[PDB]
RNA sequence: UUUUAUUUU
């Protein structure tokens, strides 16, 4: 069974030692790593926790996924095997009709492959979608297929062409 | 252009 977890949405000032200690409450941790920028040294707000046992990893997901830490809500999920293929697979999308929900956006992009995570940005003044979304695919080839299919194109029921590009 | 930050040799 799987033992290795990726932990996203860590507080900016959380240390590797703090990550390890937090997750050690569940069971015996084989290793924990906080990912930091190579050039300047700041946390990138995500890390990996590898448990000795698969039951502990599973319990950690059920217990700690969604845990509030400072102003963050952490995500705890199984890490996919580390590989070049999974990197840079994150899309920025704009021009979406404001009536599209997160699920609607996911429904629209799911044909291209497995979706890792997604977000539709909301205007906090009005509560309405900004028509801007993020969608990360399992593999960069999947995101590329989405770009070529959708970028510059109007969704059915909308007169507005959308932009689909790699995020950043 | 995200809860700025999803693969650590």
């Amino acid at each position: 069974g799987r033992t290795n977890l990726i932990v996203n949405y860590l507080p900016q000032n959380m240390t590797q030692d703090e990550l390890r200690s937090l997750f050690s409450s569940i069971g015996e941790v084989e290793s924990a790593k906080l990912i930091r920028d190579k050039v300047a040294g700041h946390s990138l707000g995500y890390g990996f926790v590898n448990y000795v046992t698969a039951k502990d990893a599973e319990r950690a997901i059920n217990t700690l996924n969604g845990l509030r830490l400072q102003s963050k809500t952490i995500k705890v999920s199984y890490a996919r095997p580390s590989s070049e293929v999974i990197k840079d697979a994150n899309l920025y999308i704009s021009g979406l009709p404001r009536t599209m929900t997160q699920k609607d956006v996911e429904d629209m992009f799911s044909r291209f492959g497995r979706i890792i995570n997604s977000r539709v940005l909301v205007d906090q003044t009005t509560g309405l979608s900004r028509g801007v979304a993020f969608i990360r695919f399992d593999k960069r080839s999947e995101a590329e297929e989405a770009i070529t299919s959708f970028n510059g194109h109007k969704p059915p029921g909308s007169s507005e062409p959308i932009t689909v590009k790699f995020a950043a």
